[PDB]
């Protein structure tokens, strides 16, 4: 019959994932709770090839997001394209993609779509680490209400405040076709570290209007507001004395985000689909930070506006089917950063009336177009594609009086192939171009060195996906060569130095219904995920041949789910090998705990849950434990002011409860 797929990202349709010509994994809301995940990182870590470290460094709190794909720097998740319903998550997607503030909450999501490969044509910038899309909860067809909550506590920690997460969903669609849903997610509390008190409020208003089967309008309004004290790292001496404490009393973070998104879809028939999405985000992220003999306050304001028209249509050319997709996005961002200060020796935090030694304004105007053709011929599905981006960014320093500008392009050609061995078995291969922008913080270096070219990456993937129903499995290999990185891999960064890293490995995961063997194991499912990742520094210099910091060569999960009747029993293990903290790959630990080998570890967790049924409105209850054996482990922050050792999550107890009307 030929139906146009169009947006394969969207709400992560099971079919689009299975047919995805490249590494892609989706964890749906239904599976979030099995490990007591309440944050993005916890679900993200369950995906092979993804590393989302515990809070640390500048992102030493829950409002930030830390994750790296395939050994890419996880600090503030700046190496992947982060989106929510296809909308840019960063307050400065291009100029400063560091998610010191990440206005997204797991509670408002129906799924987390991690597209490690095959997404560099339609999504960007910072596409080297693929695309990570947070799919928000779908609007119910007929009015329904859903509420859930999870509380956590680390008994062995000195930190007695629990961490509490709340989510509320109220929605439904009317006969006239107007649908709407209020999505609320909230976090209150502290984790296992002292000085981690957190408040997050994520309110979204989602609307859909389908007055017929051709016109469809959708809107997303969001108000995200949060604040959090930042634990920071400890020196080895302080860590040995008490690993829960914080020696960074002034470090605090807060930010808010206002988001308005408006979309329209025109689909006259099943062969043509037009979509136009518009959005505007206002962001304020500020924080107190102890820096040497001074305490600083860094208010940073961002404004982002974008409009993205897209069009898709399927047709035939001989025996092969062709689905052409074209898109364009105009994105504009404006920023204002200031740093107020006071002497740490003084007895006060900086304020708007304190002196300031930084007053800069930055902005970017980015134009991006993409074209791809999905060709179905026989058991094949070949999709060549190209993305091109023209970016203009500037940074005006009101104190030095300087104005810096950079203008550059990013041509990203791609090719992905899918082969259907059987109705339940696919093979894929692909290669694509991805890039990293010249960040505002790097413009000074960029213009001074005399080179303004973007950070370029070329990726290669080979894989397979299987699903006979009782068994789903996948395995893929990947190769990434990331060059011209403004952040060098040398111990001493110079204006001319440029980072270069190679990322190779294998990613695999499987799930098997042990029941399809012996009824003795009915409702028993076993699963595992594993990724071998070799991220190496290929930048000529003092660190050539060293391993990229914060990249475990081995990382994965294994678990078993047992669901007899209305019960659910989950057992899971998380493991990863050692990692380095600095480009020098210093084995010996520094006294300040900021550098030195970081041990690998294997954690175990379990959970018991019960679903009560239709009457007292699908009440679901669960109790679980993270890090059952209280395996001690830690991570380090190397370069930030609150660098040092960060105790890993100790044994943690949690409870979950949800209601559906």
């Amino acid at each position: 019959a030929l139906t146009v797929v169009g947006d394969w990202l969207g709400d992560a349709r099971e079919n689009d994932v299975f047919e995805h010509a490249g590494a892609r994994d989706v964890i749906r809301r239904e599976d979030f709770a099995k490990t007591g995940a309440t944050t993005m990182r916890e679900v993200l870590n369950r995906i092979p090839g993804v590393s989302a470290p515990e809070n640390n460094g500048t992102g030493s709190h829950d409002l930030a997001m830390n994750f790296g794909i395939r050994g890419l720097n996880p600090r503030l998740a700046s190496r992947s394209t982060v989106l929510m319903d296809g909308i840019p998550v960063p307050f400065a997607p291009y100029g400063q993609p560091q998610l010191s503030l990440a206005p997204v909450s797991l509670g408002n999501m129906d799924a987390i779509d991690v597209v490690r490969g095959g997404g560099a044509v339609r999504y960007g910038p910072q596409s080297v680490g693929g695309v990570v899309n947070f799919v928000t909860r779908a609007i119910p067809q007929d009015f329904g209400i859903e509420a859930g909550v999870e509380g956590q506590l680390s008994p062995t920690s000195s930190q007695n405040n629990p961490k509490e997460t709340h989510n509320l969903m109220v929605g439904g669609t009317a006969d006239n076709g107007f649908g709407t849903a209020l999505l609320y997610s909230g976090t209150r509390g502290s984790d296992w570290r002292e000085h981690s008190a957190t408040r997050i409020d994520d309110l979204m208003l989602k609307s859909k209007y389908a007055p017929d089967e051709v016109h469809t309008f959708n809107s997303l309004l969001q108000y995200y507001d949060g604040e959090a004290d930042m634990p920071g790292g400890l020196s080895r001496a302080d860590y040995d004395a008490d690993r829960w404490q914080s020696t960074r009393p002034y470090d605090r973070f807060w930010g808010r985000r206002k988001l308005a998104s408006l979309g329209y879809q025109f689909q006259p028939d099943s062969q043509h689909k037009f979509n136009i999405q518009g959005f505007y985000t206002q962001t304020l992220r500020s924080g107190y930070l102890e820096q040497g003999k001074r305490i600083t306050l860094s208010p940073r304001n961002y404004w982002v506006r974008g409009i993205e028209p897209r069009y898709s249509q399927i047709f035939m050319i001989g025996p092969s089917a062709h689905e052409v997709g074209v898109g364009y996005r105009y994105l504009n961002e404006s920023t204002h950063e200031m740093r107020y200060y006071t002497a740490t020796s003084s007895g006060q935090l900086p304020s708007g009336s304190s002196p300031y030694d930084r007053d800069t304004r930055s902005g970017t105007e980015a134009h991006a177009w993409y074209l791809d053709d999905k060709i179905d011929i026989g058991n094949w599905t070949i999709t060549p594609g190209m993305r091109f981006e023209h970016i203009e960014s500037y940074q005006n320093n009101a104190i030095t009086g300087t104005h810096e500008e950079v203008s550059y392009n990013a041509p990203l050609p791609a090719l992905n192939v899918l082969y259907h061995l059987t109705d339940s078995w696919n093979l894929y291969a692909n290669t694509e171009g991805s890039f990293g922008t010249v960040q505002y913080s790097q413009i000074g270096k960029a213009v001074q060195s005399g080179n303004v070219e973007p950070e370029k990456a070329r990726t290669w993937e080979l894989g397979t996906r299987y699903d006979d129903g009782a068994l789903t499995a996948e395995m893929g290999l990947f190769l990434i060569n990331f060059n011209n990185q403004y952040d060098s891999n040398q111990t001493n960064d110079t204006v001319t130095a440029r980072g270069k890293t190679r990322h190779t490995g294998l990613e695999t995961q499987a799930r098997y219904d042990l029941g399809t063997l012996t009824p003795t194991l009915d409702n028993v499912s076993i699963y595992a995920s594993y990724a071998y990742v070799n991220a190496e520094i290929r930048e000529k210099g003092d660190t050539y041949g060293n391993l990229v910091p914060f990249s475990p060569k081995h990382k994965g999960t294994l678990g078993v789910d047992y669901k007899p009747g209305n019960w659910t029993f989950n057992l899971n293990s998380d493991f990863q090998s050692s990692q380095f903290a600095d480009n020098a790959n210093t084995v010996k630990e520094s006294a300040d705990g900021s550098t030195g080998r970081i041990p690998g570890f294997m954690l175990w967790g379990a959970r018991v849950a019960y679903d009560f049924g239709p009457q007292m409105a699908d009440l679901n209850l669960a109790f679980g434990v993270k890090n059952i054996f209280d395996q001690d482990y830690f991570i380090r922050s190397y370069d930030d002011n609150n660098k040092g050792i960060y105790a890993g999550q100790p044994r943690t107890l949690y409870m979950q409860g949800s209601l559906k009307f």
